[PDB]
């Protein structure tokens, strides 16, 4: 129950291991499952187009990685129920494949002899945790838990702060979001999301996301009160979420900013800036969300007020630092 | 009827002004261009376009002109508009596309230089400002200097107008996810006093101020002071999209918003409609100023509190230019 | 008026149809096979990130596309031997999937009832045609033919002219090549080519190509004289091929250029330019190769001389016009 | 000497400071000249699109930056004449504006009271240093010296090693090169050069470079033996140079790679890799040049032999490391 396996050694999977080693975690990654050879997983861990060289040694054998001198078994089981997690005693699986985003599906890791699963994505009605918003809802008896999306991790601490300070009566969100591997390099079939079939680095691409709609799992009072969507655009990582709200009180911009500032104080998960940053400045962030005071906008006509608030997020590494906080707590229950 | 035009600033917008005029076989002839460079360079840029490809007509040049589709066009290189020799070829209406004369005070220099009227391809303060097929009926014979606002305004205005007319907009805020432009930076480095504009445009999402919502009263007077907004500049070369979040004057469904918008786009050469799952590159070369996208419409309601998000695409280069040219053609016949 | 089937309606497959309709070809495309529904293929045909809206109407039914009012059967058979090509009498298959690049594999289209197959890629030791270089080697007995890569179609007309005018003693090629669907959007496994696993829009990526090595299939006398490779870079289409040769004769730049110009005169496949063009200027090219006199370079020391020649190609549409020319001829034999 | 001015606080200028600080140099930057406000230079230093957050604290006043608690004056003089280098005690001027690339032009820095100038670019016929190739050519009487281009620092070490082991009889280079500030963001005039007028992030753009032409200043025996050019491509930083040589001996690939390995052994300026890297893996390199053994290629037809050797380079930071290496030495004579 400090021994971990990773299913899906992709962008998130590899950064999970990077982060665990960065914080000198007591968690022990003993096994990795993907679809490929150790050779290829080794090369991918060693060379990262977004974060540069792996800061530890990486080698491999025909069935393992050796990362900073320590051996990690590598399996290639496309069906999670066949992953031999018991061989090295992997107890908590960090599920990062995208193919097991529900209770029913991730049960397969427990049938395969793990005790717990932390899914790196929304997964329906199950405990969904944004760290430093609702991580106190985790419980010793939880075996399958979600950390939602990157987008949820960015939205939630902002929504929580506005909710606690002013009340959110209704709101809508748009994230301007880096492209991800669910999109396409060249125009071509991508299941049945038509917009996902289009070349991701050459287009602005609207895309659905549940971040707003499922916010009730993280902040129950906001349940049903938000909606939203993304526009996927050609940056490799680093994204930004705008929320437009009718609040429960009349406010000034200074007041909103000051409230947010207070909520980020002593908060390892939720950062604040008033610097004129742009997306690349978020890359490598150790926050799940960085509230940007410079973009706060209050639109007012007589009685009526609309409030736009904006937070940056590194949808890869930043979200990953959240996934790890949640994992470290999950392992100790 | 005024047939003869001068283009000042033969840049992204100015070159496409020519392109579009020839494409529609306008009776308007471009008789002179002014910029800061040589005919050879302007001819190279006209002939080869990174966004729309090869010019569809022949391009050659001489020491002091361009020859385009067989027709000669004078080239001047006067950085101050008052010195442009517009009377040599009888340039009557100036399409002002440099970014440097974005006021009545500034653009009236073209009149001092012998022109009769000026059409500014950008916002230009509190002057007559036209979005074609929203408020072009406010143009008259006494208008001598006119603005066509920003392409962001040409996107926002028709959408806002349809909504104003059908339901009312009590208050709204806009964000445009906007293609990068020449006002931005290639590599991180100073760009006047806007810190964000200093950053590498093709490697960043860059918040950016725009006045499209702020100054919407110039085009739709009843919405004056009711809208704000900003842009997120992103790494696409052209093609942009504008989201507006409104409190409307009436309780609505999405279907009802989409139908109202559809009716407003019917027989409207400036304002298109789509319910297809398009992306920004599908808007490149659009002949509309704005294309409303029914697939992105969103009603968020809790009790009596309702937010409505409406979304419209626009090719901030060519699509905008089609609107500029519609306004120009009308301007010239008043 | 021969009837054609297209296997693989991808970047090349869809542009094959676009080019046939553009030239008002007598060929009728009567069937398409891919892996997806008519609706997704209709979406992709209609909307193209590189070439804009389809110039003809496009609709679909549950088993067909309707393109400019003509019906094209759609099938979804991953094994070519199950494609019912006889149902609409497809007699020439344009093979564009990447999965049948040999005589032995493409035979499966003849087993399934077609008479000939034109493969849109290198396919080993078979007749391999670059139109206007070696198309006269085609005859009434050929049933399986390749058109090589777009790179071969760029390289061969330049090499052929140099060969004919000066002799090429030895040469090496580098193509700075737009990224394609064989690469990856984000860092992730891509078969066994390590470099192909890396984010294509964010890197310069060395990549092997057979264009130089197998050039002898197209220009027998240059067999074994050339090698080369690619650097894949972040442009969506539009590519350029450099060739550094030792020629059989001492030359000037002007002399090299005049010879190429001659070879491009009344040559619908091979253009010339002495304009300072860049890669977006080649997009939509109706040539397989455009020679660029501005980039010619003669480096000489004593009796020694290196000659660099450079030519542009739209690896998508330009190549496709070559493929269609070859197809037009192959259908008349 | 230990007191430096930087004229041109641009991509190179800022990184010069970053690198000095990273190596705990005993050299101290005491003044900076550019064309803007300390506020804007501070924003630029702190927030870097290529290298992320500055690793030391940055603040400013109306006449200064404060970097890691020390004060650095800031001037805004359009003409080097007018810079009070004297005031703050600026001995050596790192000239990084691109506007003073000759001995005569850089004279101003000495007229305004600096003792030496080190120019960050080629600067006509003057002492031009690639560190660990010809820095032994520097003496105490040197006042204005060049470190040439990024491309020169890539080409020179590789060329040097080949020349020492085998002889280069003639060669031509192509660098596939990240776009830089001399190019355009959108299509528009950029002085006389037509190709530089074109949108840099949307195009492959041929472009002249003197690296090969002027190699004689760094490696005198190669004077007039090399030529070359660049293809600028849409990556922000990270480049690669291919050189095709006729050597003075017959060689194998293994033999060429071992000679280069030897030349890179305990060579802090000149690295080696046999890993399958791509450009982004070079970002942040502490080498001026990294020879890539995986791309070596030998084309032999009897006595004739073309040898292609390929080296990577971070045209920003990698080049900067060499610039600082040279500076440290220049400052102690
Ligand atoms: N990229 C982001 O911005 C981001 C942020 C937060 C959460 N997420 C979520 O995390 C998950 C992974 O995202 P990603 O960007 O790392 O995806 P990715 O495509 O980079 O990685 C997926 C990995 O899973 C492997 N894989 C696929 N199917 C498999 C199977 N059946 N068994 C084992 N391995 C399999 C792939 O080979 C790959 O290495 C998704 O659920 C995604 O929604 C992504
Ligand atoms: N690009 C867009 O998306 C877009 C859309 C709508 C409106 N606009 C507006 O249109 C105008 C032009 O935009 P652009 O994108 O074409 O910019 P641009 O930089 O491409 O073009 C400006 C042109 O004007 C020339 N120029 C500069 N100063 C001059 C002077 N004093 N005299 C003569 N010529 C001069 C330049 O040499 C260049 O050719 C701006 O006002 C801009 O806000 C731009
Ligand atoms: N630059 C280019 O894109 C280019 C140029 C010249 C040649 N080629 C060659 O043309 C061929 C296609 O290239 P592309 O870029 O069009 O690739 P692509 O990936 O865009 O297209 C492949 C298409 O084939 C389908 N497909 C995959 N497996 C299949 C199967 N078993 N049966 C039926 N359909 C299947 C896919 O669904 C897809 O639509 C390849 O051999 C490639 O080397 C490509
Ligand atoms: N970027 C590279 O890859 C690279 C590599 C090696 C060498 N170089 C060379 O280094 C030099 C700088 O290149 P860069 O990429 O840093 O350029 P850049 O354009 O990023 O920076 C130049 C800086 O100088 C300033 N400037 C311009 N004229 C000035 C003046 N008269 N006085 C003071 N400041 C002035 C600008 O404001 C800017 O901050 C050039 O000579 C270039 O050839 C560049
Ligand atoms: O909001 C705006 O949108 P456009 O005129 O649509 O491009 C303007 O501020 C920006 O245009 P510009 O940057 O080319 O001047
Ligand atoms: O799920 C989290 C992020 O918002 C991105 O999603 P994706 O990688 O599944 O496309
Ligand atoms: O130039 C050759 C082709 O573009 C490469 O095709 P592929 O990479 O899609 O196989
Ligand atoms: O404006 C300056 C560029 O960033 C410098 O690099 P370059 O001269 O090598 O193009
Ligand atoms: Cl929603
Ligand atoms: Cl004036
Ligand atoms: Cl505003
Ligand atoms: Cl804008
Ligand atoms: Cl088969
Ligand atoms: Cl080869
Ligand atoms: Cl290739
Ligand atoms: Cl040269």
């Amino acid at each position: 129950m400090s021994k971990v396996g990773i299913n899906g050694f992709g962008r998130i999977g590899r950064l999970v291991l990077r982060r665990l080693l960065e914080v000198k975690s007591n968690i022990d990654v003993v096994a990795i499952n993907d679809l490929t050879s150790p050779k290829i997983l080794a090369y991918l861990l060693k060379h990262d187009s977004n974060y540069g060289p792996f800061p530890w040694s990486v080698d491999f054998t025909e069935d393992s990685l050796i990362v900073d001198g320590k051996s990690i078994a590598v399996y290639a089981e496309k069906e999670a129920k066949n992953i031999p997690w018991k061989a090295k005693g992997a107890e908590i699986i960090v599920e990062c494949t995208g193919f097991y985003t529900s209770a029913e599906k991730s049960q397969a890791h427990l049938d395969a002899g793990a005790k717990k699963v932390l899914i790196s994505a929304p997964a329906g009605e199950m405990k969904t945790i944004v760290y430093n918003v609702n991580d106190d809802t985790l419980d010793g008896n939880d075996t399958i838990v979600s950390v939602a999306s990157s987008t949820t991790n960015c939205l939630a601490p902002m929504a929580k702060a506005l909710h606690d300070s002013f009340g959110i009566e209704v709101g809508t969100m748009t994230t301007i979001h880096a492209y991800t591997g669910t999109q396409s390099l060249v125009d071509g079939p991508r299941g049945k999301d038509l917009r996902a079939s289009r070349a991701a680095a050459e287009n602005i691409i609207p895309h659905t996301t549940g971040a707003a709609k499922a916010i009730g799992l993280v902040i129950p009072e906001l349940s049903g009160k938000l909606k939203g969507h993304a526009q996927r655009v050609p940056v490799k990582t680093g994204s930004v979420t705008e929320l437009v709200s009718i609040l429960g009180k009349k406010v000034t911009a200074e007041e909103v900013n000051n409230a947010l500032k207070q909520a980020t104080t002593n908060n390892e998960s939720f950062g604040y800036t008033d610097e004129e940053i742009v997306s690349s400045d978020i890359i490598g962030s150790h926050f799940g969300s960085v509230f940007d005071a410079t973009q706060t906008e209050i639109t007012a006509v007589g009685d009526l007020q609309l409030v736009k608030t904006v937070a940056w997020y590194d949808n890869e590494y930043g979200f990953v630092t959240q996934l790890i906080r949640t994992l470290e707590k999950f392992a100790k229950l």
